[PDB]
């Protein structure tokens, strides 16, 4: 089975523990806890840029969070059925992840910049990305972002709407089709149990958690 | 059959690095430049660009937005992405790596000037001791023409594209790299991007101040 090399965190990690219990797949995470740990991975020769995330998985040491989801992704067919699906797929979830890495980098960001780095995140998710995906969904009316059938898309798209909710309930308040996909994808078999307490999903990054992430780089 | 649409300014930006893959896979592009800030709420208001945002590429009935979606679609259609999952993963291995690279040269001039010098020497120190290890490793783990399957792959362009922004901040910076040296001029001989390295090829310049 699939093992994660990360620490004990969200980080970039998150977005493949979710996509991995979506499919329905077990996975063991062996969570760095010192540099003393990181630098064992480096030597050892199994981070190809000297960086985590990493994951094992068919025989490989997959590096680069987009890698490993990628080839998570095809694997358990949650990477739409032909190249035109999986660029439709492509476009709304790198849409995604750059929503989702502002969000991520905030806790880290000046602290003279943090006032309005935040208000613009919540600027172009109410006028950028929400209207961006509920158009879609407006669009073709279907349960599913992309060729009326689970993807990798609905995860990522799902997980991020939990990260705005915590920075503000409000935001998703006024697109009624987000809201129905996060409780329909929300209450899919896997999901629910991924979402239940004493899962593999992670809390968000207190201040104790970020230090000690500075303290391994 | 209509040849692809890249919509983008008249700049490297983040569109050159597609220009590189469609015009190393031997297929032809017209570009509409963006001169303006009233051209780029020309293709918003039309809905062209899904988050508002360009990178565009009009290509096979849609308008593709997202640098990696773009470049993802085009390296699969003309068969620059490996042949099964697993040379995929190498792939998309390597040019993360690659990416992670290009884009802090990419945000080096747009920088603040108390803090420009330490960037470029951080960019200089993972070059040496991070990226061009690990792909000089790549090359040497078995010695064929190309990083993946011995095969021409988006890698290859990827990484060669980035060779030339490295060797114009620092050409010092490959010397210790024979492999790399020698990857680089194997692919600039390639028929095709010896042609786009050639004047007169939608190849774009280094950005001075009027790109700006
Ligand atoms: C200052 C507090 C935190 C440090 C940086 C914020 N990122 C983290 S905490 S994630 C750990 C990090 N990995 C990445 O940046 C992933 C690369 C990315 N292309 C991917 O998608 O995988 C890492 O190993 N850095 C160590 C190092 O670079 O020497
Ligand atoms: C930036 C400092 C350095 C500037 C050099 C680079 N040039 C630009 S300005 S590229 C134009 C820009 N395009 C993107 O950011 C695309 C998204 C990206 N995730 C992708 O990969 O596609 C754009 O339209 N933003 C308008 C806006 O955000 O309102």
């Amino acid at each position: 089975k699939p093992k994660l090399h990360y620490f004990n965190a969200r980080g970039r990690m998150e977005s493949t523990r979710w996509l991995l219990a979506a499919a329905g797949v077990e996975f063991e995470e062996k969570f760095i806890k010192s540099a003393e740990d990181l630098d064992k991975l480096r030597n050892d020769g199994y981070l190809m840029f000297q960086q985590v995330p990493m994951v094992e998985i068919d025989g490989m040491k997959l590096v680069q969070t987009r890698a490993i989801l990628n080839y998570i992704a095809s694997k358990y067919n949650l990477y739409g059925k032909d190249i035109k699906e999986r660029a439709l797929i492509d476009m709304y979830i790198e849409g995604i992840a750059d929503l989702g890495e502002m969000i991520l980098l905030l806790p880290v960001c000046p602290p003279e910049e943090k006032d309005a780095k935040l208000a613009l995140i919540k600027e172009k998710i109410k006028n950028r990305y929400f209207p961006a995906f509920e158009k879609v969904l407006k669009s073709h009316g279907q349960d599913y972002l992309v060729g009326n059938k689970l993807s990798r898309a609905d995860i990522h798209l799902v997980e991020l709407l939990y990260y705005v909710e915590e920075l503000d309930s409000s935001l998703i308040s006024s697109f009624p089709l987000l809201k129905a996909l996060k409780t329909r994808i929300s209450n899919l078999p896997t999901v629910k149990k991924f979402l239940q307490p004493g899962s593999p999903r992670k809390p968000p990054m207190d201040e104790k958690s970020l230090e000690e992430a500075r303290k391994i780089f």
